[PDB]
């Protein structure tokens, strides 16, 4: 198996996990399971705490960082570390029974368990317009040395890191999305029909699109051509609200339709990020720089639900339009985009790899 880990500035203290990013369904949402490395004589009297922080920051692009001029805690998760609490006892994974094997009796754990109906990892980047400022909610892991829970931590011997709760949807069997309208024009009843749908509900990252357009044209008019899209809604509603639209994916052809016949046709469009890269405004899964980065998914939330407690939420649709020779006659049908997912160990940092940016 594989595990990362992390020191601390003076590598008296050092986190290990199996994951950095833990995989949220609606049921539960993974463990977060991971063990510390201890110098029990560099820290005397002193203790080994292991914290997990959920936040909302808005105005700088990290909770650590000190010029964000909004924060809000949506978790926080405290654990007595290294000396092993009675009270603080639990279960026991087995990459850990496993690692606390390999790195002896100084190998200490700790487990986390992120409550189910807390927001995933968004992180929204603004634009050169835009005036709002970056934000979006992060997953910090802390472990630290200190005697009493309040010293003073001090960036010394104490740990941080980036975790993210990604969400994952098991698509359904449902009925595809549906939408169609009908279109009269000026001086006639002959109506322009358009309908269109998805091949399913839930999609991921990568995963293609397929969209099933048909056309009913009894007017006299003709249909130009076809713009098939796919946008990402972003509305931060916390500190300072704001609404970001953005296209994640066009597809534009010149299929013609003439007048008194029926069309027909499946296109295929593909949201990436990576063909969005240089966008800006979008919200993604984590920063640009990291590569396993993508583009924010759909954010979940059901019946007596509190919206602003999620931060940011993002939703997908995808739109048809005909551009007939005007007032174009378009639909949309709105879409999930979900996330997808006699050993070794042989451990790795946890630094998330980065792109290829000049």
């Amino acid at each position: 198996t594989r595990v990362f880990k992390k020191a601390s500035p003076n590598g008296k203290l050092t986190v290990y996990l199996g994951k950095r990013d833990f995989v949220d369904h609606i049921d539960l949402v993974e463990p977060v399971d991971g063990v510390v490395l201890v110098d029990p004589e560099y820290l005397k009297e002193r203790r080994v705490y292991v914290t997990l922080t959920c936040a909302f920051r808005y105005g700088r692009e990290d909770l650590d960082v000190l010029g964000l001029t909004f924060r809000k805690d949506l978790f926080v998760a405290n654990v007595q570390s290294f000396p092993p609490a009675p009270e603080d006892k639990k279960p026991l994974t087995r990459l850990q029974e496993r690692l606390i094997k390999k790195l002896g009796e100084h190998a200490y754990p700790f487990t986390f368990e992120i409550p189910p109906n807390l927001p995933c990892s968004v992180t929204l980047q603004p634009g050169p317009e835009d005036t709002g400022k970056a934000c979006g909610v992060d997953y910090e892991v802390k472990a630290f040395c200190a005697e009493n829970l309040e010293e003073k931590i001090h960036k010394r011997n104490s740990v941080r890191l980036v975790i993210r709760k990604v969400q994952y949807a098991p698509e359904r069997p449902g009925p595809q999305p549906t939408a169609e309208t009908t279109r009269q024009f000026l001086m006639s009843d002959k109506p322009l029909h358009l309908e269109a749908s998805l091949d399913k509900e839930i999609y991921y990252h990568g995963e293609p699109i397929s969209v099933n357009v048909h056309v009913t044209n009894n007017t006299n008019k003709t249909v130009k051509k076809i713009k098939i899209s796919v946008r990402q809604y972003a509305d931060i509603c916390l500190f300072n609200t704001a609404q970001y639209k953005c296209p994640v994916a066009m597809e534009e052809a010149d299929d013609t339709v003439a007048p008194s016949s029926t069309f027909c046709k499946v296109y295929t469009l593909t949201p990436f990020l990576a063909n969005n890269r240089e966008k800006r405004g979008l919200a993604l899964d984590g920063k640009l720089k990291h590569e396993d980065t993508n583009l924010a998914s759909s954010t979940l939330l059901r019946e007596g639900a509190n919206r602003e407690i999620l931060g940011i939420i993002v939703s997908y649709k995808v739109k048809v339009k005909l551009v007939v020779s005007s007032s174009d006659v378009a639909v949309e049908l709105p879409f999930t985009l979900m996330h997808p997912k006699d050993d070794d160990i042989v451990f790795e940092d946890f630094a998330r790899q980065r792109l290829k940016g000049m």
